[PDB]
């Protein structure tokens, strides 16, 4: 996967057609906003019809070539599959598929909550694969891009986020594998996996409350960096408050081994 | 907290051990090694016929006891009840070896979604259900959980998308609760094993699409048991020394240490 060899410019997204999931609040909403500003066509999804509307309202006043919302729950794969189809039609195609939604989760020890483990895998991982399968044909059409939003909990181990973390790891294994598959079948669709540290979204802040005192990067800048990375067709993006974090969490060896086994066969 | 000493067979003598996916390949070799050590063993798989053969040989090898319960790990009710049944039979549980995986061959992903869901149910979810079910007994014995994984469960390759997803899931979930146990002072060890190619009949058929050296299943099984007995966090086992040394990711353990204090 060849990343683009040039600085990012806002106009790279002008007239592009972008789906953003989990776009009712937090990072997703900010991403939708940023795309508005850049004159993108946008389709946002989430369960809350009401919050979804307010988002769309603002995306239009910000200069969005066109903005729609479609409400529904990614718990339901039939919905997920139909959503992409409806969004495809609402826009006349697709250039970027931003997968951002996660199931409601908070900080607990794993007290055998098997149900929350399964829901996490359905919502946080399985629906992404479904959404992807649905979007590929269109993405092949426009030589487009997939952006998978993930976390530090999706690269290293933390306590209190076992199911969540299981799901984010799943995304890495799966999407990094298909990235190789696309390379060798030469499909020109790029996959960008985003690894995020603490972000000051409402949900996160309430969840870590008093349980851990640590700096949180701004959601606005965070959302912009997810887009840029997706736009320059980078394989991975890293965003945290600390540079210590964002430089250290990258795994240099794994990338070397992978390449070393590609030349071998 | 592992054990600074070397491993000896007698660390297993009379230990009550479950082994899943033990009707063939590495799973079968583990039951075999355990039996040689005088452990109490309960094995499982779908096929009762072959399970019957494993059990018979375990008794031949010196197994303290050797029984089988057949079912499908696609069924989480079975998984749950399997653990309870096995523990009641043996009188408790020392070591849960989780080894089974849904049937897998080498394919490009092809909207193949049913295979992704099943791989996650069988390769991953069922491990969480068996762990939940075994945990009370393991606490009683200060026992250990051994999770079998793969290179593809640590790095990325083509042809094993669903498979990797599930193995990556295993590392994320289990490493996370290992830290949870660490801070709740629950002394049950968790051992993740990272295996490269092993000459298991089933693996040799899925590839042989690619030629590469394969480590012996019999040895692989022992290394997996060793690491569990010793309560090591991770076990690495490939034929090539370059892999078993390069697949390691030291920065990650450094980071996890620095973000815990
Ligand atoms: N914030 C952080 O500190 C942080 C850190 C690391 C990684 N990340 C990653 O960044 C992404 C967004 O995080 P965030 O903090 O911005 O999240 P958030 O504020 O809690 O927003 C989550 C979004 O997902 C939607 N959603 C929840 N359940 C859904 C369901 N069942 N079906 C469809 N949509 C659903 C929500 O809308 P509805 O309620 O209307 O459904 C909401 O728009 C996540 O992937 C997360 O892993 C965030
Ligand atoms: N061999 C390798 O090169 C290699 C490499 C890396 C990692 N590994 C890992 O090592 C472990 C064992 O590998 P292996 O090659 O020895 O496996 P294997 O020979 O193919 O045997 C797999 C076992 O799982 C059972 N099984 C299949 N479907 C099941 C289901 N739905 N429910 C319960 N049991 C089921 C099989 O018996 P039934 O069909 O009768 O149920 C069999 O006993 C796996 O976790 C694998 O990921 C192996
Ligand atoms: C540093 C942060 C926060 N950690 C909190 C932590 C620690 N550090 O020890 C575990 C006490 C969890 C790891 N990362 S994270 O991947 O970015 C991350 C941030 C937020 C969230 C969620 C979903 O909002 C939350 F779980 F909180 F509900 C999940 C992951
Ligand atoms: C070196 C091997 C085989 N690789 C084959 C590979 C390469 N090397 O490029 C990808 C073409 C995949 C990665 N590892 S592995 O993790 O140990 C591993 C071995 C066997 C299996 C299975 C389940 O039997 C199989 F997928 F084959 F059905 C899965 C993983």
């Amino acid at each position: 996967q060849q990343p683009l060899n040039e600085e990012f410019r806002p106009e790279m997204l002008q007239g592009k057609k972008v789906i953003v999931t989990g776009a009712s609040k937090g990072i997703g909403r900010e991403m939708a906003y940023h795309l508005a500003k850049m004159g993108a066509h946008v389709v946002v999804t989430a369960r809350s019809k009401e919050t979804l509307q307010k988002v769309v309202s603002h995306c239009l006043e910000l200069g969005a070539a066109s903005a729609h919302y479609i409400a529904g729950t990614m718990e339901d794969m039939t919905f997920a599959e139909q959503f992409v189809a409806q969004a495809g039609k609402l826009m006349g195609g697709l250039d970027m598929l931003i997968l951002n939604h996660i199931t409601n989760t908070s900080l607990n020890l794993f007290h055998d909550d098997i149900h929350h483990v399964r829901k996490s895998m359905e919502v946080n991982f399985l629906s992404y694969v479904v959404l992807t399968v649905a979007a590929l044909p269109m993405l092949k059409q426009s030589n487009g891009s997939i952006v998978v939003v993930s976390s530090l909990a999706g690269k290293v181990a933390y306590p209190m986020v076992a199911a969540y973390s299981a799901s984010k790891f799943a995304l890495d294994g799966f999407f990094s594998s298909i990235r190789k598959e696309y390379s060798v079948s030469r499909v020109n669709v790029s996959i960008t996996l985003c690894v995020l540290g603490l972000i000051d979204t409402e949900t996160a802040m309430k969840a870590v409350s008093g349980i851990v005192h640590m700096q949180a990067a701004p959601k606005e800048e965070c959302a912009l960096e997810i887009i840029k990375g997706g736009a320059l067709r980078q394989e991975e993006v890293y965003y945290d408050s600390s540079l210590w974090t964002t430089l250290l969490i990258r795994n240099p060896s794994r990338k070397i081994l992978e390449f070393l086994y590609s030349t071998s066969y």
